[PDB]
């Protein structure tokens, strides 16, 4: 095969950032590369955590750059989108100083305007974040369709002026056109093996090697109604919790994949939890469990019964548990609901209780 690596550029955006990272490395400046993203971010289904994209990107800027000591940030989490990102930005990311920061959610967000305003929220807060890294945006494709969401998430490049690699405009059509057979580089279509994740890398460091051999634009409104850019997780830690079956969970978490940690878990019909949750937007996270049979719960927003979603933790999938969010309410008002959570259904062989994770709590940031 030859992969047309200019067709890499899904966005050249402004460079700015990115060049002034470049000159801090070579005048011998410590600096931490970081990445913030879903399963193939994480490193699924590489060999071995060295062999992953992330970390072959992380080695590029070692080697490139010799003088500099770099660390390797990955917020990877597997199975979660842009929306659970920018809840969780603040603590698996930003709290790490990073100087830059890939965004790869292009297979996990769904092609949708809602994620379009949850990937913008993403966007805007990580750019304006205090200390203004240079971002790369990384789209993946789905090998066995061509599929991915790069639609919404380039117009989301383009306004922003970041640039953004694709391995859809690269990779896939190698393989559409029969000059990479699937099982070379993926198991499963859409996690990359060894092979693939040095593939996806080098189409990034491609891109990173073009800057190297060669002040940022007027901050844009939001193109969206940007209404998840203040997106605050409630679990355990919260006041104003009031629990009346659910138990939380104490245990201790080894690392962000680690995820049903510090929230909430149930085995008993009518079990339930109630918390303050501020914002338009209200969405929840809880286990979808391989294991079943399992519990099912309802989340009720402003005692709104009626109108209650069912929580389902019987997963209909078969590759492992899921960290699910649902957005329950979108552009409502803005201000203090009441969310309660409540079991709704169990099975004496339940194989696992129902885990709540968090609730999340949205609104827009004021552009200035
Ligand atoms: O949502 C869009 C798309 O998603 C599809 O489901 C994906 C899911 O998005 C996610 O990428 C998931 O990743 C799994 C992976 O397949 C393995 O199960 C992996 O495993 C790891 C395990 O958990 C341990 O950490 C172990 O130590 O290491 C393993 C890896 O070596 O876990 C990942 C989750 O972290 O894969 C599924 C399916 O591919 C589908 O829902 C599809 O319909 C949809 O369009």
């Amino acid at each position: 095969y030859q992969i047309k690596y200019e067709n890499g550029i899904a966005n050249r955006g402004c460079l700015y950032r990115l060049k002034k990272v470049m000159d801090r490395a070579k005048a011998g400046e410590a600096l931490n590369i970081a990445f913030l993203g879903g399963s193939i971010t994480q490193g699924s289904l590489s060999s071995k955590p060295e062999l992953c994209y992330a970390y072959h990107v992380y080695e590029w800027w070692k080697k490139t750059f010799p003088q500099a000591d770099f660390t390797y940030i990955n917020a990877g989490i597997g199975g979660t989108t842009s929306q659970f990102g920018v809840a969780r930005a603040e603590a698996d990311l930003l709290s790490k100083e990073p100087d830059f920061v890939i965004i790869e959610f292009s297979v996990n967000d769904d092609s949708t305007e809602h994620f379009m305003e949850t990937y913008e929220g993403l966007v805007r807060k990580v750019y304006t974040s205090k200390t203004k890294p240079a971002v790369l945006l990384v789209h993946n494709v789905f090998y066995n369709n061509g599929a991915n969401a790069q639609l919404m998430h380039g117009r989301i490049a383009r306004h922003y002026n970041l640039p953004a690699v694709s391995m859809q405009s690269t990779i896939y059509p190698e393989v559409v056109a029969g000059r990479i057979e699937n099982r070379e580089i993926t198991p499963d279509d859409l996690h990359p093996n060894d092979a693939g994740h040095a593939l996806v890398a080098s189409v990034i460091t491609y891109f990173l090697d073009k800057v190297k051999t060669e002040s940022e634009p007027d901050y844009p409104a939001p193109l969206t109604k940007n209404t998840y850019e203040k997106s605050i997780r409630h679990q355990n830690s919260d006041e104003n919790v009031v629990c009346h079956g659910f138990v939380a969970d104490t245990s201790a978490q080894r690392d962000i994949t680690d995820c049903f940690k510090h929230g909430w878990t149930a085995s008993k019909k009518g079990d339930s939890i109630t918390l303050d949750v501020e914002g338009c937007n209200i969405s929840v996270q809880y286990r979808k469990s391989v294991k079943l049979p399992a519990p099912v719960a309802e989340i009720i927003v402003d005692g709104d019964a009626e109108h209650a979603v069912r929580l389902d933790a019987n997963f209909d999938e078969t590759w492992g548990d899921k960290l699910e969010l649902d957005t329950i309410l979108e552009h409502g008002e803005n201000k203090v609901h009441k969310v309660e959570v409540r079991l709704t259904e169990t099975h004496e062989n339940d194989a696992v209780p129902f885990y709540l994770v968090s609730v999340i709590g949205s609104s827009e940031k004021a552009h200035h």
